[PDB]
């Protein structure tokens, strides 16, 4: 038996939410030490790594390594019938074609009980060259969300340059083009209201706008995200999953 | 003569909201005792009964017993045009086969009249007996709202079962299954959120959720809706009108 | 050069969409007086006129008068992109392309610089000249905006009745008909419905409630609206913006 039993089922709602319209199909890599996906987007061009750790949940067990290949939109579906604040139970017997998901409210009056068909796929493998990058800008998740969001009236393609006085976003079309300034903060009282750059050499990079806005939808599971970048490696789009793990979105830079 | 007068318009609101989805065109019976409407949809699995009792209005006068004709999707636009806390008040001369509606808004700035058919046509007038029923559930609209939504994203039927302690909902589809279980609980004097059962014998039937989904538009009318149910004899679906009447839907189960 | 500075990003932002949905390709006449739109609207059937005086903007400088050509949508869209506390600034250097608009976050976090490609466009003009009309209302304008939305639920046509009475919209359609009266009531009255009404002789004009229903789009710029009628010319529908300039719109009655 597989079995993960998670208190804040928010999390889980999210993270689906934040997944299925980049992907439709993957593998959920099950072990002792946690769950995992990695996974291409639909189109070929992005990379996705999911973390959640084993600790992370109230309860945990595993037997022996799951390989559960899932469509992510029926799992979306069914986890719109979990409330937030819902404990959610997720359970497979060893070589089962199900998953069950398990939505208890918190007083035990009403539980729910789903059994997902999970469909057949082969398995992916990269996750990518784990790498020392020239710029990491740490900001506000929200105002991440929003700048893509403004430049995607512009431009199709968003130019990122950092440097010691700054990180600007550009884009570039048709009807003209627009660039936002976004300053470091210093004392701003609170932790996630910071912007900070870690620096070594100045960096511009072109990344397309319609991926970044994909990624943003990972949002409600983070007040920051932070963008780690060099020269001719893929961006990495970063969201903290509440102590658990993280999502992180790999993208090609544009040359 | 007809004219009833109601400071309260809000709740007329609620009612032809629930109606027009279900039901396009309905027979008005008004009597001295009060309004009573009674209609099938438009494909013969569904029926709705109206119950506005004249001591329900701030005045209430009938002449003449009338079986009005009404389009209640013309009588769902006009009721769109009032005011949240305008006075509504309905009206008809008599030779004359139009239903008037008046709203005064709150401080006699502006009066409102509309006028609407009236097409009495070829008709029905069933009611069908009191039944006793194998099981009633008493249970918090605004859950067996939720039940019903979410169910409808698995399947298209819903197999309620009934028992001691407790009721079932359960669908079966493409994207899997599912069943929901809530608990009788007692409590009562803070608050009737409760789930009360009366079990003379269980109960399993399957209905249709397309139709339970049209149903709920009434669950802005009432804290609780309760469920009667029994082998072969269509369930109702009771809401209280807040001390004026009731409203109930009745539907007949499968195979 | 031009250049103009607003601290109410706000009016801006509510003149664009008043304007968007009913024009698409627009010329602003810049001159030193202020800014200037006059245009039909892109089913040749209303016409619209905005100004905005150079004392209005709390810096403005015009050396040469200019007719900037835009789309209405994309400067909608640029413009959705400003706080609301944002200080806005229009720059353009004279013809070909940019229109500059810069958007300064309240405390200096943020500095949005976008610019958007000018297309050339002829400057139009005709300034129908002023008149003396039968009749003259002013009214609150989000009582103006629910009666022109209301009966469009009746009918497509409105028939606006003036007497010293008061005023007098009726709509008839398929599902019946429908009037609604304001009266004038002396003053010192709580209520904010006011309605006074300057009259050398009663009217009655028909109106298609399609573009009624467009004009009242530029609710928030004014709270209330005065029309201007007589037999056989345009309505004129006009939003004063707060000394700043005003918004009218122009719609001949049916024959």
């Amino acid at each position: 038996m597989f079995e993960a039993r998670l208190v804040q089922g928010s999390i889980l709602k999210k993270v689906l939410e934040a997944l299925k319209d980049l992907i439709n199909e993957a593998c959920w890599d099950i072990s002792s030490s946690g769950v995992n996906l990695q996974s291409m987007d639909s189109s070929h061009v992005s990379l996705v790594q999911l973390t959640l750790r084993s600790e992370g949940f109230d309860t945990y067990r595993c037997d022996r390594n799951l390989a559960m290949g899932v469509n992510l939109t029926s799992m979306s579906k069914i986890l719109k019938c979990a409330g937030n604040e819902d404990i959610i139970t997720l359970r497979a017997e060893d070589n089962a074609d199900t998953l069950a998901l398990v939505f208890e409210a918190p007083n035990q009056e009403k539980v729910s009980d789903y059994e997902m068909k999970l469909m057949d796929l082969d398995v992916e493998q990269l996750g990518i060259p784990e790498q020392e990058y020239s710029c990491v800008v740490k900001m506000p998740s929200g105002e991440f969300a929003r700048i893509c969001r403004d430049l995607s009236h512009i431009g199709d393609a968003v130019v990122i340059s950092c440097a010691k006085d700054g990180v600007k976003f550009s884009a570039s079309g048709e009807l003209g083009n627009g660039n936002i300034k976004l300053s470091q903060t210093s004392n701003v009282d609170k932790e996630e209201e910071a912007v900070t750059i870690e620096m070594n050499e100045p960096v511009q990079l072109t990344f397309a706008l319609r991926y970044l806005n994909f990624f943003t939808k990972a949002t409600p599971l983070s007040s920051t995200v932070t963008l780690s970048m060099s020269a001719d490696v893929p961006l990495v789009v970063e969201y903290k999953i509440a102590d658990m793990g993280h999502l992180k979105y790999y993208l090609a830079p544009k040359i």
